């Protein structure tokens, strides 16, 4: 995945 | 959002 909390990428 | 884990819809 979301935006400001993708920890992918 | 991921596959099967997306609660928004």
């Amino acid at each position: 995945x979301y935006i400001q909390n993708c920890p992918l990428g």
